[PDB]
């Protein structure tokens, strides 16, 4: 009919900085002496879930974005989360850290990629607020990674290895190695040591240019250790939090956002993208609409899809649709194509219809086919990391990455 | 008195740079850029220097960010020319001098090839479509010849077959060198370019320049000693005078700012001694060399002593210093560093401004009256934009990424 | 859509909507107000020559008047001194010599003495509602009823409801019309229908418009691969050999003028722009065909012969026939490139753009003697062929300040409405 | 429709460029003992030597050049004080010589309108921060405070003798309105509210007494107890002079603009007598002989005497219509705007030998000591781009330039 214009306009930036300074505000609940705890559906601490170190890393990361939007209070947090870094959750005896623990010890000793690389966005992160102690937790982060998680034989991201470092999980996945892309990206931007993006771009020409572009878009997560898909993997937990059976379609819409992030670093500095970081952003964004938006009678998108793109698991989770937000936002960026801010403004509609939740706090983490609060994949609001990508990002350009960026001072830099 | 960061004294430096620009526009000639001479004509009999052809490469691709029509014109010719006759197709790299004729100077000149560099990464902001494939064989021939890994500074200058190195380290190669890294930083974001520079800095300025009350020395032997009496026979040298050249000192000066705002916007703590070693070269540079002899203006060259030996007003130094003004205020908020931005552009407009025959005189007199000792006619634009476009533009990243950034002004109210 | 002769780029280099470019737009904009002043004369605005001096021989012709009128318009709108008194000059000869007391409208060329040429050239009065309707957008006191009677002429004589399209020509006393129809008429009048719309907000001016459009270039030239035919009969079918002995004619060139193919385009975009302003789904057709004419224009006419620029004709297999490059061609493709590069955010039309600015500058800017050359011969050299001196200054505000506003509302009304740089940073 | 002209930046930027060719013409007058008096092509008139008012008023312009960013202004600023405090300065009895040359003493009368000009000079030289500005305005205060401000008549004195032991028996509204202007400038450079209390003293004797009661025709020349010779010279023209109406109106604005920026209500008879006064001037002096521009006099009865067209006339009532615009928002203040531009464009402005014609004959052709003046033109090229307080010099080195344009 017309453009209903929403991106870079202070109107809809005032109301997103007002929805972010309340997602800010539940998170702070989640302060425990061990780092960040798992905030349930009142924003109380669910003390049994302990303390994650993926929950922490993603906090340390969240406070380095407020502090540095000027909240008082952030800053605290993000030394909170450093602390927390160097002391329980850090390994004294093997180095690195363990995935969960308590006031009396350890609960989970293992050592997870998926967690580790959080682990390195969190320290990214808290480099631009300027800390003391970030730098070192940084650079600390850095050894630990490229001792045990990046492999220089494979060219890509190990899974996990047992408390001690003696044996790596017999898997490779497409959600440690994305995660990988996304801290590889901020570590570029606080180092310029080139090899973090020349490492981003490789993940990315493997998982997607190789594997999803040959199977239409749909991401192959589950490898072996010679990295050939298991289409099978998981059959039998279809709905697992972080290891789904088939596609995950959230993923996909994900790793489009982040190889525009790629692109747009190769862009800041005077440099021609290779066409396929776009092109292929455009397939992921297209397949996840084709196949996981709306395919059931209902609105909202299904976590997981099968190798023809049918859906299993139709629980609408948050994550999906906050990332495909932020995909909107960096296709329109890059294309100038309205399409792509009419899907943001369709999706904005349906989060605060069906997911936000100004009675209890925060948004629900999950809903059935129906976009009725169910709980069935998850359990509790322990998330507010992900609620950046559709608040924060749709008010900064795509390089340098979120938390540099609003340090840098380039908050609605392109809003009028 | 307020005149950084105001679009008026913005809008006044515009229109002087859309008058240098101009004026370098008559320097086209088929092999590159030619000499211009005091009323903007080529002096033919100076043929097609290396040096000048890659300023003037930087310069139009200022001008084309700057949306000048003709500017990118100029950009293509300084490419097709670094890919044309200067290019040595035998042994690499760019040949000092050419004419219509063949070479003039066949010799590999350092000095000359880190302006190459500068030149390439510059029109690289430009996306002319041949760019970036200059800067990356200008950073193979600079790698292979210019840059020792063993050093960890840059060598001075080659025979044309690059089998013999000169016997002597310059600090005026080095200095455009760093001048040179931090653009190609900004163009790659590879953090070695930035490692290679911090370190020339270690060497020339925070090492013996600091030890000598900030009088930077400029002239080594192959083993990195200073040899303090290189060219007393010579004193009025173009490029390597006797004993200090004050301008290069405040110009070290700017460069070691535009290194601490490359490190703070990579949220990096910049070492301390960037900042404190600025201050005191140029806080040294005013001490020796500004109206040491009874007049205005910056003295070319001092002795150990601090006292001048060549008391030419040469353009360069006060445009450099204007510039280090400018970077200094940018970095302390210090007002002395205003006072004195101030007071060179009336000594400028006064004595070096040329709305007659065009752009500025290159040299004056212990009097500053116009004269011809040292130099012959107007054959650089390139400093200019130190003092015309740098005061309108942040530090980091530097001069053409940030005009090609839309950074113009973007602190002027 | 993509044309031949541009290097691709490998990164964007940024102008468009840009307050370093646009400061440069301006000034050049300020030295062609100074040259169109020495055109003052009695009767209205003379033919200034290659140094900015009168040709009296030429006399006062009704286009050019009326093209003053708009230009200074434009400038008084911009806050320039003396602007507004060359607008009531303007207006006051528009009401004086110029005008035919008789049998109404305007005598296309008068002198001192009186009537040179007493035809009623509806390419002129078309001109001549341009010119008041761009004036009105400057408060003139007689400004709005100049505009009144122009559209009593317009619709008397000009546009015929018979044919939904618009005359081309009548004698002094309108006895008798022309047997042709023009493009070039039905050009300018859809640029002046646009303005008028501005200041009535009648639809009809728009619609009419839009109709001219669909018949000329939707029907005609998309049919014939964007190549607009220009001559018609009074039953409007193509006249292709029309001036066949005269092929270099000024007005009515053999053949297709791509500088009017291109123009057309610009117009489409105003089109366009015109009906998203008050929140209408413009048809697709004024985007897709405007597209089209904009490479066909460098298809055909740009670079053909082994030099740089827009040939003036070319045949109806696009073989070059007048191959001098006249300055308009070139002003009207840098205009139309600003427009689809704001529709689209194509980089292709800003590379456009900047090409033909470097070319502008290289070969047709005039320093020395003021304004911009008229022609260069095949090698982008000064000619004179085609043309004779530097009387137009009204296209240069298509390439100098349309890349400065929105494309609606129109030029005139868009300045005076504040919109200069209104996008620019 | 409103042709819109005032707060747009492209409006503005004709200004600022017409600005910088107005300060090149100036650089020309600067001589040893201060600022020379420039002719027709901007040369010296060696034999007009240095007058006090040229020199201070030229201090005045090259203040604001300076904060503008303009390279070489603030040398002219130094040159201006070091003159101020040179040749000029009578070392015997205080303050400053008419007329001086590189030989001596050419007119030695102590001309209170040329003090004020001293004293606005110096005021504006004090927000270029230079390090003598305000000791030269502490001694220029201390001879306005001393010889020129009557603490008993509470008006400004016209003249004295070299040795200040007689002051003339006359009263001038010319003195009397540059003591107003200076003392604007001064109380923005002290905040010592005299300064403006003298101002609004000043202007309810000369304007909201006697102009007032005589239809805003202005009274200028008066006897020792301020009551009127009207039949005066049957800088002093016989009559009135409208130039002078109008640029009344515009101190008597700036005044209202000071009284509001500290919150303080001003009294409404600065704006009502600042649009009579406007008003009255275009009724008697514009176009009153069929043909455009104002006349420099008229009689009682409001009919040209000289019908000369002097250039600081218009250039004042186009500052009048800029600041009545900025306090009632009403578009016929901008009409005339516009309309006395054009005129200038096409009559004044001298693009071929520089700067602008001083002085016209009735129909509008050049006639015939010069163009000694340029300070008159920041008031139609620097004025309607700034707000009305603080005063001209100061608003712009508080970078207050084009604040209210888009
Ligand atoms: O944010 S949560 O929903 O609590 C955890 C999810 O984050 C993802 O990695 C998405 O990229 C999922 O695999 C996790 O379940
Ligand atoms: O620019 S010129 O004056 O032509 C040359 C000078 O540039 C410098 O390297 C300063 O940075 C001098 O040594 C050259 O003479
Ligand atoms: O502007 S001029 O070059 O003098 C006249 C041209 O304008 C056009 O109508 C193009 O739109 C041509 O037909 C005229 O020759
Ligand atoms: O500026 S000049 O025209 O040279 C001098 C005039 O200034 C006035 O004081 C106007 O306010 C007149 O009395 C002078 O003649």
């Amino acid at each position: 009919g017309s453009h209903m214009k929403w991106f870079n306009t202070l109107s809809h930036n005032r109301w997103l900085e007002q929805e972010t300074d309340r997602i800010f505000n539940f998170g702070k609940n989640a302060v425990v002496p061990t780092g960040f705890g798992w905030l349930g559906n009142k924003g109380q601490i669910k003390e049994e879930m302990g303390t994650h170190l993926w929950i922490t890393a993603r906090m340390l990361h969240v406070y380095s974005v407020a502090a540095s939007m000027g909240r008082p209070g952030a800053y605290d947090l993000v030394d909170h989360g450093i602390k927390a870094m160097n002391g329980a959750l850090r390994d004294k005896k093997y180095g690195g850290w363990y995935a969960c623990v308590n006031d009396q010890g350890v609960v989970d000793a293992s050592k997870q990629g998926y967690q580790h690389f959080f682990a390195l966005l969190g320290a990214a992160s808290a480099v631009t607020t300027g800390h003391p102690e970030a730098r070192k937790l940084l650079d600390y982060t850095i050894e630990v990674i490229e001792k045990y998680f990046w492999s220089e034989e494979e060219q890509m991201c190990l899974e996990s290895w047992d408390e001690a470092f003696s044996q790596t999980e017999d898997y490779r996945g497409g959600n440690a190695n994305m995660h990988a892309v996304e801290a590889f990206l901020i570590v570029y931007d606080v180092t310029h040591d080139k090899k973090w993006l020349d490492r981003a771009l490789r993940i990315a020409s493997v998982i997607i240019h190789d594997v999803a572009r040959n199977g239409d878009y749909r991401v192959n997560e589950h490898f072996d250790s010679q990295w050939n898909p298991i289409r099978d993997y998981n059959k039998d937990n279809p709905a697992h939090r972080f290891r789904a059976y088939g596609g995950t379609p959230g993923a996909w819409i994900e790793w489009g956002r982040l190889m525009l992030h790629l692109h747009a670093a190769l862009e800041a500095r005077f440099e021609t993208p290779p066409a396929w970081l776009l092109e292929d952003a455009k397939g992921l964004f297209h397949a996840t609409i084709r196949d996981a938006w709306a395919p059931d009678g209902a609105d909202g998108f299904v976590y997981s899809v099968d190798w023809d793109g049918k859906p299993i698991v139709r629980e609408r989770v948050r994550w999906p649709i906050v990332e495909a937000m932020g995909t909107a936002y960096a296709l329109y960026t890059l294309t100038d194509d309205s399409q792509y801010e009419e899907w943001y403004q369709k999706w904005w509609d349906y989060c605060i219809k069906y997911l936000m939740d100004y009675e209890n706090g925060s948004w629900w983490q999950e809903l059935d086919a129906d976009n009725k609060v169910t709980t069935k994949v998850w359990d509790g609001k322990q998330d507010i990391y992900h609620l950046l990508h559709c608040l924060v990002i749709p008010r900064l350009p795509l390089a340098p990455g979120l938390a540099p960026a609003v340090a840098a001072g380039l908050l609605d830099i392109n809003a009028k």
